[PDB]
Parts: C-alpha cells; structure tokens; sequence
C-alpha cells in the first residue's frame, strides 16, 4: 500500500499526508491506509477546488494552522459568515459558505451524520463522497457540475480498483472508524 500510494499521488498530496500523520506520531509506512485515506481526502479537496468558475473557491484545507486560521478569519471579517470551531476544507465565493468535505469507505449517510454531529453548525455545507460512486451533500445542493463531480466520483472509482489489482482494496476498505 505504501507503494501504490507513492505511485498513485502526486508529490505534494504525499507530502501533506506524511506531514499530517506525523504530527499524531503516525508513521507513513505503518498505518498505510490511513496514509491512503488522507492523500485521497486530499486529492479530492484539490479537484472540487478545480471544479468552478476561476476563483469560485478558496481552498483550507492543506494549509498550514496558521494559514488556514489567516484565511478563515480574513473570510469571516469581510463576509460576515459565522466563524467555524473547527477549520473547513474550502470556501465557495459563490454561495458564501464554508464546505467539509468527505470521502468514505463505509457508506455516506453514516459519513454525513458523524460529519454534521462533529463539526454542529448551523452554516457549513457538507459534501461526502465514496469510492462506488454515492455522494450525498447539505440539501442535496451538491455545489458543483454534474461534469465536475463525474470527474470526482470517476477518480475514486479509479483508485478503488487500482487497489482492487493489487489486493489493497479489501483491507483498505475495512479500515474507516466511527
Ligand atoms: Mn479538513
Ligand atoms: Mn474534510
């Protein structure tokens, strides 16, 4: 698994993953579908950024805590939207709403709820994702394009059976935690 993730990912989302597990004393090379589950969440954040019109979204997630904090504060004072306990993973200009994203390996629902019971505000959207092509977002408004999200839904697609291949994906799906 370490290696697929290594092949599968671009430099960077590997980096900020290390870099993530590491700050909870994980290692990268032990906890391997942990590794896989952050670089995932990660690439998807990066799309679903990618997704809209040229400067619809300001991207959270990946971003240092102090960075984050500078973006989510800076939104919050110009905007006048309820600050967050928790940091989001995207700003949409468009809506004017923070967005949590989610990509599970059990089912969406379940993802949803432990999301909205987490993070318990009144404004932020969610939007979760799986690996066999389910997604489920805040009021059904799921924010982007049908195309943009197909691209979203295709990759993981993609990634469930490049594991599948390689006999990863059995392990790697039972590994999600309520
Ligand atoms: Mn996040
Ligand atoms: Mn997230």
């Amino acid at each position: 698994m370490e290696d697929f993730v290594r092949q599968c990912f671009n430099p960077m989302i590997v980096e900020l993953a290390e870099k993530a597990m590491k700050e909870y004393g994980e290692d990268p090379k032990i906890e391997t579908n942990k590794f896989a589950a952050i670089c995932t969440h990660l690439e998807v954040c990066f799309m679903y950024s990618d997704g809209g019109s040229k400067h619809r979204f300001e991207i959270i997630e990946g971003r240092d805590r102090i960075m984050a904090w500078t973006v989510v504060n800076s939104i919050c004072n110009t905007t006048g939207v309820e600050k967050p306990k928790f940091l989001p993973d995207l700003y949409d200009y468009k809506e004017n709403r923070f967005i949590e994203i989610g990509v599970t390996r059990r089912e969406v629902h379940i993802y949803y709820l432990e999301k909205a019971n987490k993070i318990k505000s009144e404004k932020t959207h969610i939007h979760i994702f799986s690996f066999t092509g389910e997604e489920m977002a805040t009021k059904a408004d799921y924010t982007l394009d049908e195309e943009s999200r197909a691209r979203i839904k295709t990759r993981l697609f993609t990634i469930r059976q490049e594991m599948a291949s390689r006999s990863l994906w059995d392990s790697f799906r039972q590994s999600e935690r309520a």
